[PDB]
């Protein structure tokens, strides 16, 4: 299933050839290529290589990006993680994960999974200068792509007008993984031209107050929240305003059905601490309760509307800009491989000759059950 | 460790000596036993025996009750069940299930797990005649007990002021588990003095108009819903007002954490088909949407200052009311045999000489959960 030539790679970094056995038949390495360039994805962890982590060669490995741990107790979150010591606190963008690296004379985004993005690959170029990969050809950009037109959000910050960008939030060493130190990252991403997340600054335990002030801003400014990092990138935590919660909600609250496990439980949860922890009551307390029930039904309730006055599935309709028309039939392509049922809905060139291309994702299974429902299925739950 | 005595009562009814053998090593099948009686439990389902079922002998099989369907879209659950045709409608009374059966010389009550309810076995007599029987020991009584004084919930009908009460719905027989027909059992319960739960009468679907007025008053009325039941009891299907889905978010935001599978999300699912089908909207709509935030957010909230200002674990109280001291201490015992963490918080003898019993049932796992999320543990 997978060559003798990844398979020695494997051992090399350590894994063993019982368990490199167990994941070739249970297919957690599986190998992929784009542009004739084969390589090695990991679909499921093992031992130092996380999940997403991909294999070219001895050298060329890009490790998986870890998962970031998120607090719901923002004062007591950052005592447990960083007592009293220093972290800088970054915008937490809301957009999706890319990896970019100079593999041969390529330049190759992976997405989480370790799937090459023929989107954000083809125009990798609009975003960053490939000066860095001159001069550190063995370190990998981390990232998020975020912006109006994304192939994989329906939402994105408030200040991108237009189009989408690139917000780099880590630089890391192949093979190890090992990220850079803030300080490091801030000074390489100015040299080169590279776009940042947002740095608010150093903050500490003692500032707690000038923290909830942030998210205070953050949250009417609709942006998702904050990340917090110690100088040496050794601890890292998540932490998201009750916008990110309320609003993942309203586009879930379309689908319903068929959604990742919690999906909406875990957000309300982050809402009851986030109340709690600001002590927040009354009115305002009134306002939160409100809102939440509005994500919950209306854009459900809307949804079975639909599914009742038509035979049309569930469905979103997001944009993006291309280079080429070529492009938009690769990206269809990857969707499908990632299992998205997407087709090109509509097309339209600019005034800057690039193509915007309108997909339409359909959510087949969330309609089925939810026209079911509608139509008088009696289930014991 | 099963007999072979059962082995062989479960062989006749059918069951492959390999299906047994799987069934004992996996615990789906437990021997129990009550007051000197020793019976087969039916942990898991098994073919034609439902969980829940009781063996006692080859004629004392108790069968386990149906899980109940429910439709979510009234008018369209009716036509797809029922057609045109027409069907009883009783009120769904929100407690919990019991199979009450003569077992030798003995009134035994079994709850929907098969166990022997040691605190409704001992008031049985208060809530029925066994009159019933002396004339049908073959039959099984089903109904809900349903109070403001349960061991087992702490809502209940808003028209039952103290104690509680047995509600028929059903009545079957041993071993096969047939129902006998709405109108015979009607006709028995009258004439034995079984309380009943309400039947509000016979419908059909082109009465859909007077079924929502119907839903209606059952939600002002803090009622929990319908169950419709075709006249031969063989199509049976369950409504629920949105009062009943918003009480029990209301219930369950108060623990959060280590509830059922989707209890919170199947209660919203209901609501929006509710407001989907009754075209709901404007200030109505949004007091429905300001209920449900309310009834998740609000005793979330509290529970976490309750957790976070003190070590005390997330509890319930709930009061039950007993004839003999012994048998709210049989309780405890049955509670933990359950894995439910009950103790006794507070004992009064009441004016008629009964003793009101007030339990305290804590939540320690949702407990733990709520409080390390409170002192900052980060999770992925
Ligand atoms: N400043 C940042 N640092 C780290 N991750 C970020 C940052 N901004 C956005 N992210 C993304 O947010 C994810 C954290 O989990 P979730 O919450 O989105 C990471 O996987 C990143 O893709
Ligand atoms: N009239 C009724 N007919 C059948 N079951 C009922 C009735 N009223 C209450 N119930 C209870 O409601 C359950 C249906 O599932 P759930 O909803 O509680 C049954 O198992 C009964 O215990
Ligand atoms: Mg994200
Ligand atoms: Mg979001
Ligand atoms: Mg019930
Ligand atoms: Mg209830």
């Amino acid at each position: 299933m997978v060559s003798s030539y990844f398979k020695g790679i494997l051992l090399n970094l350590g894994l063993d050839e019982e368990r490199i056995e167990v994941l070739e038949n249970k297919g957690g390495i599986v190998e992929d290529e784009f542009e004739g360039m084969r390589y090695l994805r990991l679909k499921d962890s093992a031992r130092s290589l996380r999940r997403g982590t991909v294999v070219f060669d001895e050298h060329n490995i890009i490790l998986g990006f870890p998962h970031i741990k998120r607090v719901v107790q923002l004062e007591n979150g950052i005592r447990r993680a960083f007592k009293r010591k220093p972290f800088y606190v970054e915008e937490k963008v809301d957009g999706y994960n890319v990896r970019v690296a100079k593999i041969g004379e390529k330049i190759l985004v992976f997405t989480r999974g370790g799937f090459v993005c023929p989107f954000t690959t083809e125009r990798i170029e609009d975003f960053i200068t490939l000066d860095f990969f001159k001069d550190y050809p063995n370190m990998v950009l981390c990232g998020e792509m975020a912006g109006p037109e994304s192939p994989y959000l329906v939402e994105g910050p408030p200040y991108v007008k237009e189009d989408i960008q690139f917000f780099l939030f880590d630089i890391q060493e192949k093979k190890t993984g090992r990220s850079l130190p803030v300080e490091e990252r801030l000074k390489l991403a100015e040299e080169y031209g590279i776009p940042s997340v947002e740095v608010f600054g150093l903050y500490d335990l003692s500032r707690i107050d000038e923290l909830h002030a942030l998210i205070d801003r953050l949250t009417k400014e609709k942006r998702e929240g904050i990340v917090m990092k110690s100088p040496d990138m050794k601890k890292i935590v998540g932490y998201v305003t009750p916008y990110a919660n309320i609003n993942d909600i309203k586009i879930g609250a379309r689908i319903f059905f068929d959604l990742p496990h919690g999906y909406f439980m875990q957000r309300i949860k982050r809402l009851a601490f986030y109340l709690a922890e600001r002590k927040i009551r009354g009115e305002e307390f009134d306002e939160y309760a409100r809102a939440l029930g509005k994500v919950l039904l209306e854009p459900f309730v809307e949804s079975i509307w639909d599914i009742s006055s038509g035979d049309d599935e569930i469905a979103e309709l997001f944009t993006v800009r291309v280079k080429k028309l070529e492009t938009a039939h690769k990206m269809v392509t990857h969707f499908e491989r990632l299992r998205l049922k997407i087709h090109i809905d509509d097309i339209e060139v600019l005034d800057n000759g690039y193509w915007r291309i309108t997909f339409k994702r359909v959510y087949p299974d969330a309609t089925k059950e939810m026209r079911e429902l509608w139509n008088g299925h009696a289930f014991v739950d």
